[PDB]
């Protein structure tokens, strides 16, 4: 009835394009005869040039169908066509087809990383065990993601560890350094030789990801070092552990590749260059070199927390095949219109003539309701290619990254939502659109109906109002994070909320230059269009009440569109039913979000104006956001665990998400009560007494802390010399710091050294560190969450005295606080300028020194 013949050289990947033509042809009646009336040639060449990798031509000719695969990603690749033209077709009659991927490198991630740190480790630590990760020494469960991967034409694997050598190889030099007992690292290996073997016949590359500097645990607590320490000096054992361990990792494992992050625990640029030139290469030199390989295979590297164009120009002349990774839009998804400094960096990574892979990350502004609109991706992955010029994309989860391989969704009696049932369509549409992104619109809403459609057992007509609700509720969380949002970090989860602090203080909160410059259209900020309504300047671009107008009618128009179709499924419909509860999730967010921003307007008029009615006004929209967030938990608090994976102290916007606290809609609508409950209060008070609360500015009594490494003591006054290598004393100092006992240090030894404090305390105490506002290199950086996981270790990501200290022909600083328990305390400031003013037992106010900001309302 059908014979299959395959021709040429055997390989592993013939072979499976074999196996998956015979399953088709076989599920839909059709009997089969496999070799070397109506055929099917296999036809595989050798084809070494670069330029026909992963092609195929299909061509019919009378009873006998021809397949021909430049390569052996080719010939699955031209099955798979078939297998596609086969489920949206009656028939076996072929269009003939010539066809490559536009993207060479197509992937996606499993993160062995969970939702919360691990005793005795830090962050990105999580030794490959079955007691952490059993879903990772399940064979079922790989089959189904490898399977969905070729389906979507996908061609690598990337897994995510801070360190995984620890767990898969064995240094005689370092035995000790082992993270995990011997029965456990024989499941690694016999899951590393399953995992790269049915990849291989897949024809998909398996990535292994490692930041960098981060050791094991027992090598740390036998050499008496932590684990990993952002600010600390490379050291000849620490960079023989890591070379060693590389070098073994290629022996053993010699097709799978890696992916490099020079970060999150290396400290200066330079740091990061010597890093990768003198023991990521060489150690990946003496790998090839026991292995007598005489070629180079592709090592990839991040853009993350370093300097991507220096550390490639630094390297290159040691490893000719670097390819470079960057983000689309930092840590979310907000545009297909990306722009600006963060367009520049892809750009001349781009620009290289090499592979640069879009990496779709973290997703934070999604989490962790479904998302996936064919049209918000196919016009994303057209912006990698003509703004970033990315020839290559790697896609996370579309939510709950650090808890794979589950959804956030909640099911009857504890039941886990799996992360490959519920986002199909987001994995397949990447993938479609990384395969070929110019495909007639009207043409995709066709395929796009009838994927749709056969999932939920729905005609494509009525499964068209699916892709509506994907389409109208997906613009969103985008629209809503580019043009109100505090960061496009995971140190925010948009979908829990802002409150009004955040709408009409948003400074406060930390905004790094290149988030609203990159990742939208250009517009203004809610506080931009206020002030130039106030002070009739003219508005350009992209602007807040248009938004909030464009995503109240998204909301409607999704529920509209799901709520048609959903009693219609023949098939999933207790998923359908999720979707709808979604979509209803999105437009009560929409609405509870439209009238806070419009409540927020009033308050800032409020702040240019002082007319009392603007407050009275703010009231009602105040209580009719809350109203719909009230409806937001309803459909929240029975559906769904959480909205952040990421459930630590990293997690900054709304609150908190300290010790895992504040990780639902139930505990947010507690705070966004008490919110109006102050608002409400405070207008009475102005309304009676004519008065506002705002700080009283007293001096920080001086702790009772003894220092253990003879540092130089100097009072903080004016005049002090912080610098004892500029004639530069304090020119103004904050009342609240005056008096304290702090710190002189030489700010070029500083730039070459850093800054060690070693001190004991009896109580808890924080410790005031000014870091100096200059884009000059001399200077430390502040902590910053979105480049640091450690940026808030000691509660420092956030200043609490802004322009709070001046020194002579230098700079202006902000304090930042480093809290401690009482004990005995050891830290390492990052290389730089910078100062350290002193400790205080006493609580601390948030005040900037320079100036009464319109947010005390709420407070
Ligand atoms: O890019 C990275 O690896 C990191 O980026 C940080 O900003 C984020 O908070 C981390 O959880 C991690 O995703
Ligand atoms: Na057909
Ligand atoms: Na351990
Ligand atoms: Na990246
Ligand atoms: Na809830
Ligand atoms: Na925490
Ligand atoms: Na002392
Ligand atoms: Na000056
Ligand atoms: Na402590």
């Amino acid at each position: 009835e059908v014979n299959v013949v395959m021709t040429g050289d055997m390989t592993t990947r013939l072979a499976f394009a074999g196996e998956q033509l015979k399953q088709a042809l076989v599920e839909k009646g059709y009997e089969v005869n496999q070799t070397t009336k109506r055929s099917i040639y296999l036809n595989l060449l050798n084809d070494t040039t670069k330029k026909n990798k992963e092609r195929f031509d299909i061509s019919t000719k009378g009873k006998n169908t021809y397949v021909t695969g430049y390569d052996g990603n080719g010939i699955i690749y031209g099955c798979r066509e078939l297998i596609d033209q086969l489920d949206q077709s009656g028939t076996m009659d072929f269009k003939p087809v010539s066809d490559a991927p536009e993207m060479v490198l197509r992937g996606a991630c499993i993160g062995l990383q969970k939702t919360t740190y691990l005793p005795g480790h830090a962050v990105y630590e999580y030794p490959y065990t079955p007691e952490s990760f059993p879903w990772f020494y399940d064979k079922e469960r790989w089959i189904k993601y490898l399977d969905m991967m070729v389906e979507n034409r996908m061609n690598s694997l990337y897994l995510w560890n801070g360190h995984p050598f620890a767990s898969l190889v064995k240094l005689k030099d370092y035995p000790f350094a082992l993270e995990v007992d011997e029965e456990t690292f024989k499941k690694n290996e016999e899951m590393f030789s399953f995992l790269t073997t049915e990849a291989e016949k897949r024809g998909i590359f398996v990535i292994q990801m490692f930041y960098n500097i981060i050791v094991s645990k027992p090598f740390a607590d036998h050499y008496g070092i932590k684990t990993q320490d952002r600010n600390r000096p490379i050291t000849p054992l620490i960079s023989d552990y890591t070379r060693k361990s590389v070098a073994a990792f290629i022996e053993k494992y010699p097709n799978v590749g890696l992916l490099v992050c020079l970060g999150e625990a290396i400290g200066t640029y330079e740091e990061d260059v010597e890093w990768f030139t003198k023991t990521i290469i060489p150690g990946i030199k003496d790998g090839l070199k026991v292995l007598g390989r005489t070629d180079e295979p592709p090592v990839l590297v991040r853009a993350h927390d370093t300097d991507c164009k220096m550390v490639i120009d630094a390297a290159l002349p040691l490893y000719k095949n670097l390819y470079t990774m960057h983000k689309y839009n930092g840590s979310s998804l907000t545009t297909y219109e990306p722009r600006g400094p963060w367009a520049k960096i892809h750009k001349d990574l781009s620009s290289l003539g090499s592979v640069h892979i879009s990496n779709v990350h973290i997703l934070a502004n999604l989490e962790p309701w479904r998302w996936s609109s064919p049209d918000f991706i196919q016009k994303s992955v057209k912006a990698m290619h003509s703004v970033h010029g990315a020839n290559a994309l790697h896609i996370y989860p579309q939510a709950n990254y650090w808890d794979w391989p589950y959804t956030a969704d909640k099911l009857a009696n504890g039941e886990r939502e799996e992360q490959v049932y519920r986002d199909w369509a987001w994995y397949k549409a990447w993938g479609r659109y990384a395969w070929k992104a110019d495909r007639n619109r009207l043409e995709e809403i066709k395929y796009w109906d009838k994927q749709f459609g056969d999932f939920y057992g729905i005609p494509a007509e009525m499964a068209d109002n699916i892709r509506i609700a994907y389409e109208e509720s997906g613009e969103i969380a985008p629209k809503l994070l580019r043009r109100f949002g505090i960061t496009e970090g995971n140190r925010q989860t948009l979908l829990l909320g802002m409150f009004m602090s955040q709408f009409v203080n948003p400074y406060k909160y930390t905004i790094h230059y290149g988030f609203y410059e990159s990742c939208g259209p250009g517009g203004e900020k809610l506080i931009e269009y206020v002030e130039k309504e106030w002070k009739k300047q003219p508005h350009v671009g992209e602007l807040p009440l248009d938004i909030i107008n464009q995503v109240i009618e998204h909301g409607d128009k999704a529920v509209a569109a799901i709520d048609k179709v959903v009693s219609s499924a023949k098939k999933n419909s207790d998923e359908l039913r999720r979707l709808q509860n979604d979509m209803h999730c999105y437009r009560e967010y929409a609405y509870a979000f439209y009238y806070k921003v419009k409540a927020a307007q009033h308050v800032l008029n409020y702040h240019w104006g002082k007319n009392m009615d603007e407050l009275d006004k703010a009231v009602p929209l105040m209580e009719e956001s809350l109203k719909h967030y009230t409806k937001l938990v309803d459909l929240t608090k029975d559906t769904y665990l959480f909205a952040n994976s990421m459930q630590t102290a990293q997690r900054r916007i709304p609150i908190g998400g300290d010790d895992g606290n504040n990780k639902t809609w139930s505990e947010m609508l507690v705070h966004y009560k008490a919110e109006l409950y102050n608002f409400k209060e405070n207008i009475e008070m102005l309304k009676d007494k004519k008065v506002r609360k705002c700080v009283e500015v007293t001096p920080l009594k001086e702790a009772d802390v003894k220092i253990l490494n003879n540092l130089t003591k100097v009072k903080i006054e004016k005049g002090a010399k912080i610098f004892s290598n500029i004639d530069g004393g304090i020119d103004a100092i904050a009342k609240e710091i005056t008096g304290l006992t702090g710190f002189v240090f030489n700010g070029e030894k500083q730039r070459d050294d850093a800054t060690t404090i070693e001190f004991e305390c009896s109580s808890p105490v924080t410790m005031l560190v000014a870091y100096f506002k200059d884009d000059h290199r001399k200077f430390a950086k502040a902590p910053r969450l979105e480049s640091d996981a450690s940026a808030n270790d000691y509660g420092q990501a956030e200043p609490v005295l802004t322009n709070a200290l001046h020194v002579k022909g230098v700079a202006l600083a902000d304090i930042y606080p480093y809290k401690f328990k009482a004990g005995r305390h050891t830290l390492i400031l990052p290389k730089g300028y910078c100062g350290v003013l002193g400790f205080t037992e006493d609580k601390i106010k948030e005040r900037d020194v320079a100036l009464d900001a319109p947010d005390w309302l709420f407070y």
